[PDB]
């Protein structure tokens, strides 16, 4: 166990190997962790637990900084596998230990693990719970940010908040803090996770954080069920949420196709050419969809002001791949963003026509069509570089 | 170069390492084969070319069985890269040689190579072409068959046709002939190849063999442009396209799903015990897609009566691949087969009734979907094996 803070422990797990979360929706290419933490004043407190496939390891390693009976009270502030995956196995050992978590955590909690005889308490946003020494936790409902169970729990005196999921990113490493680790590595982790994973729920986000705030409590740390705790200067991830929130672009486009003979990604990298040549201040990524990760592709998304998609006609239907990225595109609801559907086709083609839509259907502002026969020869590309200075002068921030 | 029959020669080109067919939609999983047929008789004439990629080889190759300028007629059933991908390439080095295709081919040559300035000579149905010693080409068209320039090329007296794609299968082997390979792993690929690629075109498959049969010719061997010529017993292949044809399908269920967290597995390999304790007639299959061979998939739903799809509710739609799978289908256009949709949800769910409306969209007959939340109790799951009870009772093919 490692001491966050005078008697506040953090007993949780490191996992170096894993690679894929939410099945295979979200790639975790630096690893992550998974934040429990012990606190012990008079009353010995545990805040969350860990992933099913490390519980053996959590109970014992929990055996050797206290014993299980001495444990009073044990606080859930979010029910999904990989913070509240160890509860059967805890509460084998200490099943009389009450529980404190929403409403809407008890159907959660009780829909993974079937006890419903456990002894849960219900907390609703300013409810306290005593642990002596001066200091208590105060309790703040979070619904939808990103489950309806979600909650955060304050802890008064050490200024302690326990944000679960937020705040948080899938970033292991040895050191605990954020002041020990690589900060960049840091950024793009904290980046890539908020935009594959609470975009949807940025209108939410921000006054959370302001009813928050109005609570006028101070922080001095912030621990969050994934990654770093953020210790100094902890509130500079809370101005990034705030960032991030208000339907956040950069001046940037993000371009992704999929190709079957290559035809599609001449024009993608045709239309890249004229924008660049017709705004210099524009960031151009580039990814085929096929051999890229998808979740990269999601993070440009997100700092994009606008996106161009390419798709050839397969079976009178746009590729797959394509179909399944915007499918989730539409559940993310970027807000605030252009988008051009482009590719090419063999004859009758309608696959690009059926992606604008698709894409309108997902909430981006759709500009014009680009469409070519075959593999685009001089002329064809022309096009596609014009069609691209087209857009680089309708998406353009500033005039030039 | 090997001797396919008399002054026939495989002039063609081994793929053992290929395992991505356009783009990444096709696994071959057993490499393939280019085949181009060099006939020599009064004329000299080339049938086919290969692979864009491995064009410097068969150049070289066709140097060393004959000089390039004693080549009358060349002959393009197909102008998909694989088979016409060597053609600039080689008409560099004789841009006078006469082309023969369909008018279609026209169109989908010059929109690869960019060289209209090309001989061409329109074929359609009928027409014939004299190489001497009493032999001659005849052509057939096969618009959509898979493609508008598709065509066939048939040799009188040796009896060979020469059907391209059709007949063909990804499938590479140092022999060349149907009688000198493992016949289980020919048929695999074949099937494979027919439920992927030529499933939305069954309609026109059973008509044009009708026609190609009135002409009465005689049929020794058909050397494909894919895997291997069939030479013994050859019209073998010719009876399962007419079966495959037919909407084919067998007493057999196939399940696929994606998940999270496994809830929708455990609904899954429910549904799947239902079903095996109600119908032992039955064949199961189950794949999950974010793990499993996506086209291995297609195969079996192309064997199946009917599917169950399963997907979780993500961001109130459905997961991706699942989306994306379904997309590929609608492309496919399987017929007379059954679909039932299930999945878990956290809260408020939609994402199985949003896949059980794009199975129908996708031609599936739909029954009723199966819906549970979180983690199915032993309560759920028999709601889960009583709905593959009602499924296997549904879709029975004979009483019982
Ligand atoms: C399996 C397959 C299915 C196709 N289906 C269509 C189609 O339905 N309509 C069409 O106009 N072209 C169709 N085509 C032709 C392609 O759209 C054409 O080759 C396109 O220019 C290639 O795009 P890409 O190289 O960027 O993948 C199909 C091609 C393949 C290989
Ligand atoms: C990223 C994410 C998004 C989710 N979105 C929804 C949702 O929009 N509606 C809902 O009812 N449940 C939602 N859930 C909860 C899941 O549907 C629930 O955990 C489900 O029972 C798990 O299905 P599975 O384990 O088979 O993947 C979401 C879960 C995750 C992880
Ligand atoms: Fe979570
Ligand atoms: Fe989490
Ligand atoms: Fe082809
Ligand atoms: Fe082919
Ligand atoms: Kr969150
Ligand atoms: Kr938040
Ligand atoms: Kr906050
Ligand atoms: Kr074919
Ligand atoms: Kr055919
Ligand atoms: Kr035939
Ligand atoms: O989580
Ligand atoms: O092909």
């Amino acid at each position: 166990s490692i001491v966050v803070k005078n008697n506040i422990h953090w007993v949780g797990q490191r996992d170096w190997e894993v690679r894929d979360f939410h099945g295979t929706e979200y790639k975790t290419l630096r690893g992550s962790s998974y934040n429990s933490y012990l606190i012990r004043e008079e009353k010995n407190v545990l805040i969350d637990t860990v992933k099913h496939k490390f519980s053996r390891e959590f109970v014992q390693n929990l055996r050797n900084e206290i014993d299980l009976a001495d444990i009073d009270y044990i606080v859930i502030n979010h029910a999904e596998e990989d913070h509240a995956g160890a509860l059967t196995e805890l509460m084998a050992q200490i099943p009389d230990t009450p529980i404190y978590c929403t409403a809407n955590a008890i159907d959660s909690i009780n829909g993974h693990h079937h006890h419903p005889e456990w002894n849960f308490n219900v907390v609703k946003t300013g409810d306290t719970l005593d642990i002596g020494n001066g200091k208590q936790l105060i309790f703040v409902e979070t619904p939808m940010l990103h489950w309806p169970d979600s909650m955060m729990t304050y802890l008064t005196g050490d200024a302690v908040l326990f944000s679960n999921d937020a705040f948080g990113q899938h970033y292991c490493d040895e050191h605990l803090f954020n002041d020990e680790v690589d900060q960049t590595e840091l950024f793009e982790q904290c980046q890539r996770y908020y935009a594959n994973i609470l975009t949807p729920f940025s209108r939410l986000v921000t006054p959370k954080i302001t009813e928050i705030l109005g609570f006028n409590l101070p922080v001095d740390m912030i621990a969050t069920s994934h990654g770093v705790v953020w210790r100094d200067n902890p509130t500079q991830i809370v101005e990034l949420y705030l960032k991030w929130a208000a339907d956040y672009q950069e001046d940037r486009i993000t371009i992704f196709y999929d190709t079957m003979s290559n035809n599609t990604r001449m024009m993608a990298d045709a239309i890249a050419q004229g924008i660049a040549e017709t705004d210099p201040r524009v960031a151009v990524k580039i990814f085929n969809v096929a051999r890229s990760d998808k979740n990269e592709i999601l993070t440009n998304v997100f700092r994009s002001k606008g996106v161009l998609v390419g798709t050839s006609t397969m079976n009178n239907v746009m590729m797959p791949k394509i179909a399944g990225l915007v499918e989730e595109m539409t559940g993310l609801r970027f807000r605030n963003k252009r988008a051009s559907a482009f590719g090419s086709h063999g004859w009758s083609g309608g696959a690009v026509d059926r992606l604008s839509t698709r894409l309108q259907d997902a909430g981006f502002e759709m500009s014009l069509s680009l469409k070519a026969k075959w593999r685009p020869d001089q002329d064809a590309l022309k096009l596609c570089r014009e069609h691209g200075r087209e857009i680089a002068r309708q998406w353009a921030l500033a005039p030039l």
